[PDB]
Formats: structure tokens, sequence, C-alpha cells
């Protein structure tokens, strides 16, 4: 295209830049350190893997460009120790430094949009076998998860092993003390509160980690009728509304560090403890994770005594705005059914049940890390497009 | 102990609070709100998994105790509700919200000691077997690698799979694209640089992943006399020096979001792309991590024009004092040595060496998570004390 064809290429500003004129008339800017940087030879640029051979050491942070010819799809530099180097016009375009080709750039590798939801959430539904077979559904899969934070997936099995198939899909699940995958039904000496037929409130799933699972998949084995509903809520979308109601609580729980624990038996035998936020920020002040338990916050609470109530407080508001008819959103699971959602964004729970002779409920879980999930996703939409 | 006797216990600040009087004369206080979310009982507390049932929507944060009543080693607390709750005296005094005794449960909890090095790096080195078979030593190893960042490990085999008995002794490994385990050796169509004969400069693993892997463990099988020899540097200790020497290089550097980026296939076909600041701090200014691997750095690079040389003149005086004679520490691996090493903390390289028509230099590396690495840790602890 004409966006991608060179009309002019110049070394400026003490040959520290080189400016491309492109043939729709915009110009894009080039830092000579940059260049060299990413000279694509084999001596400077693996081709096997796609990655830098170039050391630090290498790289005169002052050099400027020796000498520059072109034609209409490529630039081709001499440098001032004689490196020589070239440059395609397409993979110049692509990284063009305005901040309006960054930008688009960022969105096609980070998949940004989001879509909020309250009460009125329409449950994204898939077909299970659909998406381990389909590449197209796969794709819808993955980018619903993260444009919604959920996708429920219907007619997989009433037997365990169907989370692990969908991990394979993905590429591999994320392995924890509680197993590679586990089972939530009610258990004699439980080594966790799931694993009883109480009601979970609202929750993430273990805070008790440094580095939280990213994804969660859940699949019904057996149901009963006697309670056990789901529950979830969009916590972006309620955090948003925290900040405007209660600017303080925001600020409280945005900055307090609280601590997490977990010990027992399972996988193995572990002594768990973390720090998070409740709510963590960016560092433009927007809502990444929400790190949030309340049967593994610990007894522990480092903060000076004065700011203990204020903070109970804050975590009121939060969870009462968390259960308010206009945010949350219940279902039922039903044999067969997966769903599978970002636990970085959403908190879910699950209404109690009667405990029985024999089990009654039967869930098995696994976890996934976003970027096994975000790679798989990548590969995908460019094998549909 | 007098220390941990209750001499009087008393309701205070309208009942909000709970003042002990302990046999030493010092008094610690303790909020009425902390207490009603920590009561023991079964309503409140699952002892099998010694978790909170309580929820957040069950707690008064106005609630003030009704009455108390103690004696030496336990208070009982009635609530405006008519709940009722017991307190262990020891278990109190543990918890006090002064700082001093806050700050003593962090250091246990979390084994903040941190012991910088340079250049007088003696190498920590204990027995691989003794390690697998006697708790005193696994427990050597562990807070030896939480406080110096290396533990070598000499008397494995010269054979794979040595790697895999010191997850089991963790825990379990951290799997990657590259494998619960992998093998640096020189590859056709190398999918790494690591793969190949070249010089690795000073480098942390995987900045490719949001969260990098926090324990790299590497051993030896085969070494070559033509080169590859070891080096390694404390980044911590690098940070704090170019922090004091350059602090407009350590600014941009711990403040700049830098992209990176794997593509290929190993275990499964992946494309990996995230950003990290290259300096990793803290909300208190400390270094807590480094994330940087000049290889994978990618190509984009999302930032204004104006900041581009700038960055890569801080990132040259980083590189510069990581290389010089007082910071690095060089060692030669030799077949059956291990080591085991902070990923978040220390960088490291390996010295470059010859093809030869068969494979002249092997080794085998795996991942372990902090939190994996220090529940062990904490476990060791309280069997060997
Ligand atoms: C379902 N399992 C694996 C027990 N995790 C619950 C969540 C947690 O403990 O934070
Ligand atoms: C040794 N392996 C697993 C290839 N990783 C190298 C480090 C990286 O690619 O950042
Ligand atoms: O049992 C359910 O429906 C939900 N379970 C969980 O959220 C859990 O085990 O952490
Ligand atoms: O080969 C060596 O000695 C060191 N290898 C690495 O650091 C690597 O593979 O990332
Ligand atoms: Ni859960
Ligand atoms: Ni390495
Ligand atoms: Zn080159
Ligand atoms: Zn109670």
């Amino acid at each position: 295209s004409m966006a991608c064809t060179i009309q002019k290429a110049e070394a400026l500003d003490g040959a520290h830049l080189m400016q491309i004129l492109w043939y729709d008339e915009e110009e894009s800017l080039y830092p000579a350190v940059w260049l060299r940087d990413n000279c694509p030879c084999s001596d400077c640029y693996l081709d096997s893997a796609k990655a830098r051979k170039l050391l630090v050491e290498a790289l005169d942070v002052n050099i400027g460009i020796k000498g520059l010819i072109f034609d209409r799809k490529k630039v081709y530099i001499t440098w001032p120790d004689e490196h020589y180097s070239e440059f395609q016009a397409d993979w110049l375009k692509k990284r063009c430094f305005s901040k309006q080709a960054r930008a688009k750039l960022q969105r096609e590798l980070f998949f940004p949009e989001c879509q909020y939801w309250g009460s009125e959430l329409q449950l994204p539904t898939l077909d299970f076998e659909d998406v381990l077979r389909y590449d197209e559904h796969a794709y819808k899969w993955l980018s619903t998860l993260k444009k919604v934070g959920i996708v429920r997936l219907t007619g997989a099995s009433d037997k365990p092993g169907e989370v692990s198939k969908l991990g394979k899909r993905m590429g591999f699940l994320y392995l924890t003390f509680y197993g590679h995958t586990w089972q939530v039904q009610d258990k004699i000496d439980a080594n966790n509160v799931a694993y009883t037929t109480g009601k979970l409130s609202f929750h993430t799933d273990y805070p008790a980690l440094h580095h939280p699972p990213g994804v969660q998949l859940l699949h019904c084995i057996k149901q009963t009728v006697t309670g056990g509903d789901s529950e979830i809520v969009d916590g972006f979308n309620v955090c948003q509304k925290l900040k405007k109601n209660n600017p303080q609580a925001f600020q409280i729980l945005s900055s307090t560090f609280v601590d997490f624990t977990d010990i027992g038996v399972d996988y193995c035998d572990f002594s768990v403890q973390s720090k998070h936020k409740i709510i963590e920020l960016d560092d433009k002040g927007q809502v990444v994770r929400i790190n949030f338990n309340n049967a593994t916050r610990d007894t522990i609470f480092d903060v000076p005594v004065e700011r203990v109530q204020p903070f109970y407080a804050a975590l009121k508001e939060f969870v009462d705005l968390m259960n308010s008819k206009e945010s949350k959103f219940t279902f039922k699971m039903n044999p067969g059914d997966v769903i599978t959602f970002d636990n970085w964004r959403l908190l879910h729970g699950r209404r109690s049940y009667e405990a029985g002779t024999e089990i009654s409920r039967h869930l098995e879980g696994a976890y996934a890390d976003w970027d096994v999930v975000m790679s798989r996703l990548r590969i995908l939409r460019q094998r549909v497009e």
C-alpha cells in the first residue's frame, strides 16, 4: 500500500534519527540506536529463534547513521564502525514510534477490549466438543473469555477429565498445591472451606499465592437439588462503582496490604503466606486484579491498630456492592456444563447445600496462566484470519 | 512466660478496643472488630482447614465488646448479638499490633535477611544427596538460597533427572513452554539463543512471562574445555550501586515499561508477550525483581521517540556495572554440579564455546516458584527447630 511504500528516507538530527516519508505523506521517525539494536543480520539476530544475539556491550548509545540509501521497499544503512544493516518498509511501518501506531500495535498484542457487566449479563455459551475440534470456536472461546471474563461450555461429559482436555487445548494447566485438577466435594477433615457444604461468599481463588491463577476452569460432574447455585460478579465493574460512591473505601482497599495464608496437605504438604492489596491497580490507577478470599485472609494483619476498623468498614462497603442485585449474576450449573473465567477480575461464589451419606455434588476444577491463554489466543487469531 | 501471661484485660475506647496488660507490664491493643472477625469457634472457623468460615456480611464493623472476663491464659468475650468467643493468651501475644511485634512476625513468615555480595562471593556449597536425605541439610539449602541468592550442590550424577529430584524435595517444579525440565545444548534450528554455542551476557530467565520463574535449577551433565564458564552477579547489589552513581539511569530503568517476546515451538507452540520495568521496585522504592534478557527484549518499544536513546544510555550504564570486576563472580561447572539460584535477583551468563560434531556441553535446567520454595522452607524450619 501507499502507506507502506517509502517515498524518502533520510538521516536527521545529527544522523541520530532516520525519518521516513511514506507515500501517503505521513512521516515516521526511528532512533539510530534502536535501528542498530534491531539489525536483522545473522551476526545480530538469530533467525531460528527470532531473537536478538546483539549484546548491550556492542551497542554504541551515541551512534548515528553513517550512510543511507533506499528504494520503495527497504532501507540500507552503513554504520560508523562499518557494520551494515537492511530494514524492510512494512517492518518499519508497523514499528512507527507515533502514539497512534504504538497504541494500535499494543491492542493487537494484548486484546484490551473489556466489556463490563452487571446482573444483565447474557452468559456467553459455546459447545465443548466444538471448542476442542474447531479453531473458529476455540478462538471465539478465548477472545470472549478475555473480553467478557467468562464463557460457559455446554455438552461436556459427566466424568472427570474434561477440564484437562481444555487445558491441553490451551497448552497446559497451572499446577498448585491442590493438584493438577481438584475435586470440589464435601470431604471429611476438609482442608479448605470449599470442600464442605457451606456457602462460599464472593472470592477470588488463591490470593494465598504471590501470583494467583489467572484463569479458572470448573466442570459440573454431579449437582444437587438442595442448593449449590453459582454466583458471579464483575470485580472491575464493582471497583469502578466503589471509587465513585466511596472514594475513601476505594483508597483504603487499593493501598492496604492484607496477609493471606493456607496451611495443610493435599498434592503435597504446604504452608503458604502472601501479601496483597485487595484492589490492585496499575501505575495509571486502573484496576488489574482483585485479590480476595475471606476464608484465607490471615488472622495476622500488619497494620497499626488505628487503621484496622477503617479497613473493615471499607471491606464491608466493597462486599455490599458485590452483593447488590444490580451487580451479581446467579445461575445453576448442570452436569456437562463447564465455566471458564478470569480469576483476576470476577469474584465467584456458591450457595450452601445439604450433606448426604454419599457425594451429592461434585465439580472438577483447574487453573491456567493468563500467559498460556494469551499465547494460544494469539496463535488461534492468526490461524483464523 | 511473664510476657505471655495476662495480668489484666479490659474493654476500652467505647468497648471498641481490648487492652491486655501482660505480666511484664507491657500493654497490647486489639480492635473489637478484629477479635470478632477472628473468633475461633466452630461457627466462625473451620478447624480442619485452619480457615475462616465467618463472612464479611456477618461482621458488624462498628461492633464493641459487650462483656469480658479473663484469667492468666485466656479471655472470654460476649458480643452484643450474644455470640461468644474465647482467645488464648499466647495467640494474642504473637498477634500484638505494636510495630515491634508485627515486624517480628513478618520476619518469621518471610525470611527477609539478605546478604549482598560482589566478586568476593564465597559460593555456598552443600552435598546433593545430603540435601535430598536430611532435613537439616535441606533447611540450610533453602535458607541460604533465600539469603545469599545461590547455593551450589556438588556430587549429583552425570545423568538427567537430578533437578527433578530437587523439585520433588521442594514440592514441584514450574512448567513452562520450554518443558518440565530443559536441555541447554547446541541445537539445529535453535529456538532460543541459549541452545547455541554463543556467549550469553547477563540475563534473568524468562522476562517474556508476566511472572518470571522465581528460582532456577541448573545441573551440569557434560562440560566442555573450550569455554562455557559461568558468570553471576547480585542484581540487588548492582541496582543499589546504580542508584548511587547514576540516579537518572536508575529512574529510567525503574519506571520504563519494556516489551519482551518469545515465539516458537518447544513443549507446545507459543507466541508470548509481556511488559516489565527492568528494575522493579516495591511501593517503598526497594528493588524486588530484575526483569532483563537482551535476547528476548522485543523490537517493539512502546515509548515516544525522545525517550528511546536515554533508555539505551541507562541500560548501558546498568550492564557496564554488572560487568565490573568488583561485581561479577565467575566459575566453572563440572559434571555433577548443580546451582540453584534466585532468578529474580541474580543475573547470570555464560562464555562462548566451540561447536562439535556431537554434543560437547549439556546442562539440564528447571524452574520453581518462590511460593513453593518458601512453603518448604517454613516446613523444614519447623521440623529442624
Ligand atoms: C478450590 N480450591 C483449589 C480449594 N481453592 C479455593 C480457593 C482458595 O483457597 O483461595
Ligand atoms: C533456558 N531457557 C528455558 C531456554 N530459557 C532462557 C531464558 C529466556 O528465554 O528468557
Ligand atoms: O462449589 C462451587 O460452586 C464453587 N467453588 C469454588 O469457588 C471453590 O472451590 O473455590
Ligand atoms: O549455558 C549456561 O551455562 C547458562 N544457560 C542459561 O543461562 C540459559 O540457558 O538461559
Ligand atoms: Ni472458588
Ligand atoms: Ni539463563
Ligand atoms: Zn547486524
Ligand atoms: Zn464464633
